[PDB]
């Protein structure tokens, strides 16, 4: 309706949401001793829609093609991440988790690539020491990978932030600690997923 | 769902209402002299949700009965008021009407009974001069009354404060300015109106 | 404060972090777990009862918070005064779920103990509990700075506990119980509203009618 | 802060008081006027182009915002890294509308005039905009304390600018043009967000993507 108005109830309403903040999560933590945990890239640490709205429109205009186009996965891996916008709750968890002296794992599902700059982006914008820092990881299904599960159980990480359901439900599936960070409304990845779908814990805020 | 999950366009949602605060009304008048303006009472000065469920069940448990019952109305506008608690917006509204000298009707839908101590009930609670003070008006359609939109041109009333859809329209109809108040969730008028529905000013945090 | 003062997206998104829950999520949290006791707060957990409050504010000291210690007050709240006592959604919602449970329902309150009440029995009509599963109103008081609930929930082995203030949920805490936190609805004359989460408790979503 | 702040029922329904507006509202509050002219900041209004400054910032002036007077940054801001920039949803439902109006549509930006400029491509190209409502992009400076803005909105006689920061909205006021409010995303690095509605102005509803 040009007009649709609205109420209280409306205006007041929550979503039966586990909300958590990274003080919160930190305090979780008091006392455990140095342990692996894992972080999805994309609208979990980075807002790297800029270079993948870039390769839909250099490389399939009107469709997903350029997901499974090994030029566009060059260009993403290789430098696009410079135009990638760090999130400042992965500020905040990283440097909490450096901190105590975690190490620190990205598992990624972008395709992989003969070379890749991204480690060393994630490294650089964040701060993470030498000693806490490990490679990109390239999880999934095609020939010679492993899943994201399997890299979590390889890796012994405890606890996997991530936005997308599989990143929760990867966690889970191994015995690990999945939760969620919510995609910005401005992601080209759409539709948002439902952050909170599976009980799990979403972080407050964590949109930027 | 269980666990419905939610996304951050969700979090931010905005119905597109004409939001406004006390002191912007008060600012929209400055300079104005004295004028008469008008409130509706039930939801929008007074939550008489007390009295209103009482009757229910002690009049009509089944059904809205209760509202064409007499006996109902001599005791809702004879002392089930002294249980009506007055919302604070409401103080507000008024304290600056007052200020301005502004003369204050109210005007109202409840059947008109033998007598009424409803008048009273609203000097006292909201501290209303003599001056500013008028009788309770019962208005409607039954046989010898004026409409709400009568009665607004017959007082010359320019702003007319009101928590349902027929508030506002009674104003439009006038040429008055109609100002909408939320009915709290927890009243038991059902369902909650479309505050802003016609465009209307709506009055932030209103529901109590 | 500013005349405009206007807003922007991370306030508008911004959540507080809170452990909300719905009753369906209650519910399956407890399912297959047998019959057992559970408690409520009654002011603003399950009643809407600022109506009768209000009234003996006005009636017994228009200045002040006297009125909660005096008896010829405590006699007309408990006695009929509920009558205009708005009963609360969220609670017909969790007092059927734990009827369907086979629970027995306490009501654990600290308005002060009266010679008769009638409390007792507007619950049990309005929120249409069984015989088997209501239990009388507990009494319990205020008295600074005792918790009086806490002794209650310990005494009849109550493993739930829903209340809108503080106390109920540390009454619930002091005897391991779960406290539950409902919120209290805006326009209570009983203010300033708790911050409901601050003890890391569950809170129910628009638990507030 | 507190580790478990909690909340309340206040708080959660709590609004600021913005004279919020839909596009349909807008193009209702318009309807039987004649093409006019109509102008939109680039910015956090019709362009996510965080990417490109950010990247400008880790080039050119990691410490600092001396990227942002550095002409070399803006002759790569200018030439091709807005091919990064996600355009905004409320973007494309605004120029469409203006469009379908037969208005003239101009972009008026505070970024720095380069030798050359794609930007203008990428907007009529991103937004389809067809060549007769199309114009170049105007580029006005930063020069504090003048608003480089309104000088243009007068020469081009627009009569409504949309824009996310505060001089977008007084530019339109400063000519008497209709100022209105797009959110900037959270996730800009163009920190800190402005108070959309802080001049009394509509703020278009749901507008940070
Ligand atoms: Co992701
Ligand atoms: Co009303
Ligand atoms: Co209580
Ligand atoms: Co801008
Ligand atoms: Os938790
Ligand atoms: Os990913
Ligand atoms: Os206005
Ligand atoms: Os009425
Ligand atoms: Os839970
Ligand atoms: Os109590
Ligand atoms: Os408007
Ligand atoms: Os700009």
């Amino acid at each position: 309706p040009l007009n649709p108005g609205t109420n209280v109830a409306r205006l007041a309403e929550q979503a039966p949401i586990h909300w958590v903040s990274v003080a919160q999560i930190e305090n979780s933590l008091a006392g455990r001793p140095p342990m692996a945990v894992g972080f999805d890239i994309d609208d979990t640490v980075l807002f790297s829609s800029p270079g993948f709205w870039r390769g839909k429109k250099t490389f399939s205009p009107e469709s997903e093609d350029y997901l499974k186009n090994p030029v566009f996965w060059e260009k993403m891996n290789n430098g696009w991440d410079e135009f990638s916008i760090p999130k400042e709750v992965a500020r905040q968890l990283i440097d909490m988790h450096v901190r105590r002296g975690d190490a620190i794992f990205f598992v990624t599902g972008r395709s992989p690539t003969k070379t890749e700059t991204v480690s060393k982006t994630l490294a650089d914008n964040f701060h993470i020491p030498a000693t806490n820092m490990n490679p990109v990881i390239f999880a999934g299904d095609k020939p010679g990978q492993n899943t994201k599960s399997q890299w979590l159980q390889d890796k012994n990480i405890r606890i996997f932030y991530g936005d997308s359901d599989n990143d929760i439900t990867a966690a889970r599936d191994v015995g690990a600690r999945g939760i969620r960070i919510l995609r910005a409304s401005n992601s080209t990845y759409k539709p948002l997923p439902q952050a909170g779908a599976f009980g799990e814990e979403v972080i407050v805020n964590s949109e930027y």
